[PDB]
């Protein structure tokens, strides 16, 4: 029932279940370039958050989606109902904090955590450098209010970035998808999000991957969660800039995804 409405999708063989949990944006979808590199290894889970523009916009109740607690029951929802036990996770962007919440609520469901392109906190703060000020973020939401179309017209290639036209081309496909107001209402949850009380309580291994140059997460953030997570944690670079490697860089991504996760 939940594994209908978010189009949660089980492919592969192996002993090792593989969740592949998608940010703001995009939909499974953007897992497709990496997923044939673990299907024959690997028992992989797919799904769709609720905001995705894959998944029916009736279900997307602005009455409960307010914080990214709903979020993390949909999660934890997907992985009881599979019967899952254990799991290697894999988030990027709001998945990434979905996944945080998760493993410090459930931390014997997770073998390991793969962060990719993750801030715990967007908002700059004395002596935090989060990237963004709070009249700034307040035009991109009217921006995005006022013209949602202009918006990713101009969003999609800075994040993505230069010379990978397959993978701005994707990602263009997946944000028009999105219902406008969805999208505004789930930027607006993770700008109010702050995930830095909490990270000392993660205890399972964790991987934070970055890339070169993500327009939302300064290159700072990776070593603060290196000196701030609770678990052992290693941070790998990609020599590669953008926010969604797992469309512009997939090789290099699932290289780096090989090294990490156990088996």
């Amino acid at each position: 029932n939940i594994l209908e409405a978010l189009n949660v999708r089980v492919v592969g063989t192996g002993d090792r279940i593989l969740f592949l949990a998608h940010g703001f944006g995009t939909d499974q979808s953007a897992w497709h370039l990496i997923l044939p590199y673990f299907t024959q290894n690997y028992r992989v889970v797919l799904y769709d958050l609720v905001c995705a523009g894959s998944v029916n916009p009736d279900y997307f109740d602005f009455n409960r989606y307010t914080t990214l607690d709903p979020y993390v029951d949909d999660l934890l929802n997907i992985v009881d109902s599979l019967g899952i036990q254990n799991c290697a996770y894999v988030g990027h962007s709001v998945s990434a904090m979905i996944g945080i919440i998760a493993s410090i609520r459930r931390p014997e469901l997770f073998s390991k955590l793969i962060l990719i392109g993750f801030s715990p906190r967007f908002l700059n703060d004395e002596d935090y450098h989060g990237g963004f000020e709070e009249g700034e973020i307040e035009k991109v939401f009217s921006a995005m209010e006022a013209n949602y179309e202009a918006w990713v017209h101009g969003f999609a290639p800075l994040a993505v970035g230069a010379d990978v036209p397959a993978a701005v081309r994707e990602f263009s496909r997946t944000l028009f998808n999105m219902r406008p107001d969805i999208s505004l209402f789930v930027s607006r949850t993770v700008f109010n999000s702050d995930l830095r009380g909490v990270l000392g309580l993660v205890r399972v291994p964790t991987c934070v991957i970055q890339t070169a140059k993500d327009v939302s997460v300064p290159a700072s953030v990776a070593e603060y969660l290196r000196s701030h997570l609770g678990g052992d944690t290693t941070v790998e670079t990609l020599k590669t800039e953008g926010h969604l490697p797992q469309l512009s860089a997939p090789a290099q991504l699932a290289q780096f995804l090989r090294r990490a996760l156990p088996r």
